[PDB]
């Protein structure tokens, strides 16, 4: 069976609100646990979100650098960030967007890495625990992978969503956040909002090389 379709709405909506299992939403600033009614309306199907992510698209590194201009840390990496393009089969505009959501435009302190030793680890991703304490008993992702330079985060980040999400039929965003074929497991994040901040960056950067789209699937609970 290719069939994927396991719950219906109404039992997915009741497992993501499952006990102990983190949902949260940003309020005044920081993130706050969402309620039963915010959780049931984030995962409401309403095209971003639903496209497949999982091809390349035809952007050249003069245009990814372009819309890496004035992103801290990812400024001027669009070289590498094709090479993972290239390499692991993961859509750059997607990519990008991801990471410019987690690393805060490529600016925030997090995004300049953790050090330990000789070395520093990096992680644009939102991959794993990724904090000082993590970092220091080896219990971070980013260590064990040795993302020991940006370039070497960028192209990780991207071996990992393709390894671990995208071979798990998990092909956009709303699967890798809902994963309605088995809902509130292996799921990319905690924030409610997560697949529409990156979705929205993405939708810009469609329309501002005029990228044609790939397959948009919105059938996905019984
Ligand atoms: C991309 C990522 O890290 N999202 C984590 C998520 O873990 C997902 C399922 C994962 O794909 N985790 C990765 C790191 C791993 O491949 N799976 C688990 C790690 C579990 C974890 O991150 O706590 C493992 N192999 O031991 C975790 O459930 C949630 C609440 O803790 O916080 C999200 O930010
Ligand atoms: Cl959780
Ligand atoms: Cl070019
Ligand atoms: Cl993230
Ligand atoms: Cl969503
Ligand atoms: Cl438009
Ligand atoms: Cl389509
Ligand atoms: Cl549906």
């Amino acid at each position: 069976a290719a069939n994927d379709v396991n719950y219906s709405f109404d039992e997915a909506v009741s497992m993501q609100q499952g006990k102990g299992i983190v949902q949260t939403k940003e309020e005044d600033g920081k993130f706050v646990e969402a309620n039963n009614n915010e959780i049931a309306k984030a995962m409401t199907i309403s095209d971003m979100k639903y496209m497949d992510i999982t091809e390349k698209v035809p952007m050249s590194e003069s245009e990814v650098n372009q819309l890496l201009k004035g992103k801290g840390i990812l400024e001027n990496r669009g070289k590498v960030f094709l090479e993972a393009q290239e390499k692991y089969e993961v859509n750059v505009i997607y990519l990008v967007s991801h990471a410019l959501v987690e690393t805060g435009n490529g600016k925030s302190e997090l995004a300049k890495g953790i050090k330990d030793g000789k070395k520093r680890y990096y992680n644009f991703f939102g991959i794993g625990a990724f904090d000082s304490s993590a970092v220091r008993s080896g219990k971070s992702y980013a260590e064990k992978e040795q993302w020991t330079s940006p370039d070497k985060a960028i192209i990780g980040g991207a071996k990992f969503i393709r390894n671990e999400y995208f071979e798990n039929n998990q092909l956009n965003l709303y699967q890798m956040r809902w994963n309605p074929e088995n809902p509130a497991q292996h799921q990319y994040a905690s924030d409610i909002r997560w697949a529409d901040k990156i979705a929205k960056l993405m939708d810009k950067s469609y329309k501002q090389f005029g990228i044609k789209k790939d397959d948009i699937r919105q059938t996905y609970y019984k």
